[PDB]
């Protein structure tokens, strides 16, 4: 509360760190599905159902340009991406297996990180 | 934004100024309308036109326990009670000029020592 600072963590190398996981997302195999935007001109039903697009060329471009005030907020970004995929396809599926992949992956790049 | 800070205030005083300042509002001899909550069982109208109440002594009692995260959330529940004043009473009124005095009284106070 007011002048009652609580011990904060060492948070200046978080930018650095997340570009670090951001590269090791984008050159894992199964990252194809995730590059770039869903074209939603192209792919029937997903403007409609999928409220907050979501990809690693859109959250590298937020990332460099200061557009993550923090971690969280970065990683609520990676997600969401996962969170889509999931709404959208089958677990099955090419792309609902890459999704369950990376979310794996990116999960314990962060544990392992931060935690 | 991430690990790109801004240089920040000091505000390890703020809690002991906010006080002080409180202390004042409490001893000026127009505070006699703000110093206890508005009556809600013998004040007809109160409780449905004035939708947050607030008085000097439920500020002094969330700064005493820390209730306020920062100095604006402090002066946001002060200048609360002036607007509550200021809706439900004529400016003509006793207590309306009370609560215009007792707002400008505040606002050079909060000017003098934060500005
Ligand atoms: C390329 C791609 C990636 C993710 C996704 O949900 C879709 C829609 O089937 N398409
Ligand atoms: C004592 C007091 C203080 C402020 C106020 O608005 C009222 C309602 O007339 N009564």
């Amino acid at each position: 509360s007011m002048s009652v600072k609580k011990p904060k963590r060492d948070d200046s190398k978080d930018l650095a760190l997340c570009s670090m996981i951001l590269t090791e997302m984008e050159t894992h195999e199964d990252a194809w599905p995730f590059l770039l935007p869903v074209n939603l001109k192209l792919v029937p039903g997903y403007k409609k159902v999928i409220k907050k697009p979501m990809d690693f060329s859109t959250i590298r471009e937020k990332l460099s340009s200061g557009q993550y005030p923090n971690l969280e907020t970065f990683a609520l970004d990676v997600r969401l991406v996962f969170d889509n995929c999931e709404t959208f396809n089958e677990d099955d599926s090419d792309i609902g297996r890459a999704g369950h992949n990376m979310r794996k992956y990116f999960e314990k790049k962060w544990t392992d990180t931060f935690k």
